[PDB]
């Protein structure tokens, strides 16, 4: 283990933000190396006194230390440290105990090939992609480095949340690339694309069964999301997908949160807040929860029976604002059955405790299904 080469090992954790670092490091001596993106230098991350410490690794003489021996490998100095418990620097006097390693979803970037770009998301492009073993098809999600440091520490949050997650109407994560720069998020391709321009191109094709069918896919995704305590927090159609056989999966989960006692208060900061497909608390108070969602799936259901109109189109985001406060709600599209429209009523309930459950949501879309 110790003769491996530094990339091998699995306490180097390469390009990882400080953010994921403080994370990883639980408890007093746990540490990582990692390199510094950029300083171009490698780092020994070590859990002290609460807080994570960087050490900086020299160099000289192709030796590498601290401030005392050098070896002529970083593994070699680290298991000099762990194994004399002498302290990184007397000053410090920070002592290693434990050895962090990378999860099972740490993926190499030489494992991956990057394909044409699909979309854009708010951090930045999302790409088709091989996983070059197998010829598994991916979308893969990239950072722009140049957004401000507060959001882009936010970027890895959707991985860390899909970790937890398998079930057939979520999207399913398959690694992060994190060894170096670029970062990326890797997920399963879904090869039917987003479902809003599904429903706008399939369009006067689609059966009412076939609406109710992938309808009700999104509230038993939702379902499932809420058993998690997991508040989507930008639910719409272009944030579901249609795999080949019209399945549909939730995706585009970087604004997610998981909330112990089912409210997440927002930071209010915010930035292209899905005005439209928000619910009037989360906007007002910074109140998100499943309820909130519920607002969301409300708006879906418009989205998907006017097969993919735009909500509120004569309105701008204050005015619908202004519209919601007033009483005001979409119009019943044309395609609509009536018991659906009865239910997307009660989604846009005001108070968030009038708003049906996911599983109500699922269990009447599915009896309405039945007949037709
Ligand atoms: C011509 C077709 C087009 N296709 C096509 C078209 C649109 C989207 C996608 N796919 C994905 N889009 C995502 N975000 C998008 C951001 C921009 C708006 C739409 C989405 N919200 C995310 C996320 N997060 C994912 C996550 N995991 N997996 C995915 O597939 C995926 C594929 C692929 C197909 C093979 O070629």
């Amino acid at each position: 283990e110790v003769q491996k080469p530094l990339h091998e090992q699995l306490w180097y954790h390469g390009a990882i933000p400080r953010a994921e670092v403080a994370e990883l490091l639980v408890h007093s001596g746990d540490f990582l190396v990692r390199e510094s993106q950029g300083k171009q230098e490698y780092v020994l991350s070590v859990l002290w006194d609460g807080l994570p410490r960087h050490f900086i690794i020299q160099s000289l003489d192709n030796l590498y230390r601290l401030e005392g021996e050098g070896f002529p490998s970083i593994p070699l100095l680290i298991d000099h440290l762990l194994s004399t418990q002498q302290p990184l620097t007397k000053k410090s006097g920070v002592v290693l105990h434990r050895a962090v390693p990378k999860d099972k979803w740490v993926l190499n970037h030489e494992d991956l090939v990057l394909g044409e770009q699909i979309g854009r998301g708010n951090f930045g492009e999302v790409f088709s992609g091989r996983l070059r073993a197998d010829n598994t098809l991916v979308a893969v999600k990239s950072c722009r480095e140049t957004l401000p440091p507060d959001l882009k520490a936010k970027f890895l949050q959707e991985a860390r949340i899909l970790k937890q997650y398998s079930h057939p109407n979520i999207v399913r994560l398959i690694g992060v690339c994190t060894q170096k720069q670029p970062i990326y998020i890797v997920m399963e391709l879904v090869q039917g694309g987003d479902f809003l321009t599904f429903l706008r191109t399939e369009g006067a094709r689609l059966r009412v069964k076939t609406l109710l069918e992938m309808v009700g896919d999104a509230a038993a995704g939702m379902e499932y999301l809420e058993s998690k305590c997991c508040i989507h927090r930008d639910l719409a159609a272009r944030n579901c997908l249609v795999t080949e056989k019209n399945v549909l999966k939730i995706s585009d989960f970087g604004m997610s949160r998981e909330e112990a006692d089912g409210v997440y208060a927002a930071s209010g900061g915010l930035r292209q807040v899905p005005v439209k497909w928000t619910a009037p608390e989360a906007l007002n108070y910074g109140r998100y929860s499943s309820e909130s969602d519920v607002w969301s799936f409300g708006i879906l259901l418009w989205e998907t029976f006017s097969l993919g109109a735009s909500p509120y189109p004569n309105l701008s985001n204050q005015q619908t604002r202004e519209f919601v406060e007033k009483g005001g709600r979409l119009p019943c599209p044309e395609l609509c059955p009536d018991a659906v429209f009865r239910l997307m009523e009660q989604c846009w309930a005001y108070e968030p405790g009038q708003r049906p459950s996911f599983s109500t949501i699922y269990q009447e879309l599915q009896s309405i299904r039945k007949r037709h």
